[PDB]
């Protein structure tokens, strides 16, 4: 049952894609409530993201930019399985990734990615360890390897075609990629890539110093194997033997055995001979996800149905034997991109849920206005048939989720002091003398102005005096040591306000244009004089 | 029951405050699942809202602001009960009221309260319509009367203490006020009369009028409740009033027939008062049933008191009487709670929702951050029951539930809409036609391009120098609901929602030279030179 009563938890979480609201969410699955926002790519007014100095710090050459598309949430892994680390996001609209940390549950690094003008499909290495992200994007494409623990682009591979998305096998040794103008799967060999590297094998564009490999059609690094017409998802089963790219335009998915991909690399068999299974399924097949029991589930967007059918029969009828390989066909509601199934990209897949992401929900939610919200309809998998339990409202057009255990997700309940964070305003706090755990000061330094306070359940400073026309700097640290005790910090009538959780230190930056008393505080009463 | 199972539909519409997210939600009651959030006071980089030229200027002379923590959002009524028109929301960060408008599901309409530096507690005039919006705010207070159709600051009444929550009667007649102690009761009839005569005065070049609303003025009538009153909620039969005690452990409950008396003169403030019941530690919130009884929020114990208004009238004469019927744990620290269509004449009795300030362990622990807990409770019984935890993002204070017979959204905007009209008048200055052209106009260092787009856009490229003032006008003709499209310009941090038969347009300086691509989000080529 999807029932999660009350008292009760629910058994995993889901990391949402935000879609056009630039965040992730935070969904308890099997309840489907959203637990919490985590802000990356937009403006938020709850916590000061993207208004505060800590946040505009980490954004770096993007903390200009008010808007994201945030993509493909996924998460670190360790052999395979997550391990409750990070969690990265793209934005297709700026070029740029983001990691997010899950012990505190916010983005500590973002990057712009060099050489591309847009990024579609990201995911993690899975094997021996998250150690790179993969995404593509475009000048002729480029696959990019990030590494994952630097925030920091490893290489590039350019290729022939162009790259939608992108998965990686359960040995560390192959990244897969669609690609478009017969079509193809390239597959990208990570030894040769890295040997290539130290060989010095590479050239750089502009400025920048990231190393390009020579990926194109007759390069060691890459082979191509043929796929029919526009291929969309590529989905690596939980068993590490094969991974299905979704045909759209044809009404089939190719089914590649990751085992015969040495062989072909070696030349020893055909790239054609990598296929194993290319069983019909319906029209506009776009997303693959697995159980634990060799079955796999893919939507189906023209006929508006997930298929759910076994990979070995499919395996079988490819061979002639006359066996059916589809079990079932459900309607959704309506038009179906992309689905995901309980631990589904990790070794952990349990085959317990079936999230699928709809892209319009017609006349399934009370009428809201113009602007609909999408479906994201919850399906039991755990028995023979496939049955829709629940219908999610979502907003802002999710592209993508992922469903980890509660168990691999460990947060803190506090911040730490010495967190890297809001190393660079300690560092501030200390060129002006100041400790942050127990001063109430207010530094002058010609036109701009640092207040350092306190906060304790009040605050530690009751007033402070500015002229017309100062630069402002507020620096709030929060001493409490209880969990969501969360203060709050608001200047009226200033359009300031900045989340400062508990042990932590938020600053936010503004120019007191405004003369007389102004009020401050705690939103989650002290006086600002201008003169 | 509270499950809504696929192809069912929810029973109401509830609003929600967005909290320090300044946005507003609509959620469908019983799933509690989210259906929309409507920007009002945030940047939304999901519609483009505080982006765009169109929601600028709505926003008006505070454009320039990020952020705002929406409360206490309620529904225009028309005799008493929600006619599904407008929904009124305030940020008591930054002194600002909305309107938003039910139709098209945004905020249409934004002003600045003059005279205030913060406003607390708003609510609607319920009879004869919301003719009038009301809330409190700060220098001394000022109680200000909006007036709902104009957005404008119809008049504003000046009062001794502190004034925190409001509400209205059924009559049209008197609203009041909670203030630091003592209700204020407001003279409508009054309040309009001095202002006919001029008995009013103006400050610091605005011209809003302000009354004398002090002790002793006929506006007014101040009844003494004990200390610190803070919720203050009037009964759905239009019969009595509840003033929620706070640091005293009792609510105290007026009868609004005798407040013609009090303002008459021929009875004293305190016979308006007719039970005063007992209740636990920290009564902030009272929400009423159609069954005579209320439900009144604990902080301190945690806990919803439901309580009958008879038997606590019967123990203030002092019958040996228990009006007290039930007390229900709530997890954690409920503040405000609201029943189904619960300020409204057509309170049915079905829900009640508390918003409790703590979650605590009642979901997965998500970080430092926390989500607070909107509880669903069943109150269609003898008993309350607990249905359903609703985990909830930013601090929502204030939500309204509403029959979903009582909301008619549009399916499509329609072309002569004023939330883009200025847009349509710009173009027409042009001599364009939004609805055929794909024409890009030159003006000096300024660029207006104006685009279609179907499923495709009208426009595949244009050219601009660098540094260009460029403002893309685009303008959506399917006429097929949730064909929602989007804009969007490539590595320039700019998008926007383009709804069908809507028009948007967002202004940027095209400060990267080269290719720049741009497409639907829900593709085509600038060239910078």
């Amino acid at each position: 049952s999807a029932v999660v009563h009350p008292g009760e938890l629910d058994e995993y979480y889901g990391f949402w894609s935000g879609g056009h609201s630039g965040e992730v969410r935070i969904l308890g699955i099997p309840s489907m409530r959203e637990l919490m926002r985590i802000p990356v790519f937009n403006i938020d007014s709850a916590t000061g993201w993207g208004i505060t100095n800590e946040s505009k710090r980490i954004k770096g050459d993007s903390a200009h930019l008010m808007t994201g598309d945030s993509h493909h949430p996924h998460m670190s892994m360790t052999d395979g399985s997550y391990n409750g680390k990070y969690v990265f996001i793209n934005d297709k609209a700026n070029s740029r990734v983001a990691r997010i940390r899950c012990d505190v549950m916010k983005t500590d690094k973002m990057i712009t990615i060099p050489n591309v003008q847009a990024i579609h499909g990201l995911r993690v290495q899975k094997v021996p360890y998250t150690k790179y992200v993969i995404c593509n994007g475009e000048f002729r494409s480029l696959f990019n390897v990030i590494d994952a623990e630097k925030m920091e682009v490893a290489f590039q591979v350019m290729v022939d075609g162009n790259l939608d998305n992108t998965d990686a096998d359960y040995d560390g040794k192959y990244f897969f990629s669609t690609c478009y103008n017969r079509d193809h799967v390239v597959v990208f060999s990570l030894e040769r890539c890295l040997a290539a590297l130290k060989a010095g094998k590479f050239t750089n564009y502009n400025g920048n110093k990231v190393p390009v490999l020579d990926g194109r059609k007759g390069s060691d690094l890459t082979r191509y194997i043929p796929v029919p017409k526009s291929p969309h998802g590529i989905n690596t089963a939980p068993d590490g033997k094969y991974f299905v790219a979704n045909g759209k335009l044809s009404p089939t998915v190719s089914v590649v055995e990751i085992a015969r991909l040495d062989d072909v690399f070696s030349g020893k068999i055909q790239p054609r001979d990598a296929i194993v299974a290319e069983p019909e399924l319906g029209l506009g097949p776009l997303h693959t996800a697995f159980d634990n029991k060799g079955n796999a589930f893919t939507t189906l967007f023209l006929d508006s149905q997930i298929a759910k059918w076994n990979i070995q029969d499919a395996i079988k009828a490819y061979n002639g034997e006359k066996v059916n390989y589809l079990r079932q066909k459900l309607d959704v509601h309506y038009q179906p991109g992309h689905n995901h199934t309980s631990q589904g990209e990790t070794r952990d897949t349990d085959g317990k849920w079936l999230v699928v992401l709809c892209k319009f929900s017609k006349d399934r939610f009370l009428p809201v206005g113009p602007l609909r919200p999408e479906n994201d309809q919850l399906i039991d998998i755990s028995g023979d048939e496939m049955k829709l339990v629940h219908d999610g409202p979502t907003f802002a057009e999710p592209h993508d989720c992922m469903i980890v255990h509660r168990s691999k997700v460990k947060p803190q309940k506090l911040w730490t002091r010495d967190d890297p964070m809001f190393a660079d305003t300690v560092a501030m706090a200390k060129q002006d003398g100041v400790t942050l755990e127990m001063d109430n000061k207010v530094i002058r330094d010609g036109n701009k102005v640092r207040v350092y306070m306190t906060s304790i359940a009040n605050f530690g400073m009751n007033e402070f005096k500015v002229k017309l026309g100062d630069e402002v700097t507020v620096v709030v640290t929060n001493l409490d040591q209880v969990e969501d005790v969360t203060h709050g910090f608001c200047m009226t009538n200033h359009g300031v306000q900045m989340e400062v959780a508990p042990q932590a230190t938020a600053s936010v930056t503004f120019i007191a244009n405004k003369p007389g008393v102004q009020w401050y505080y705690c939103n989650w009463r002290g006086r600002m004089l201008v003169e």
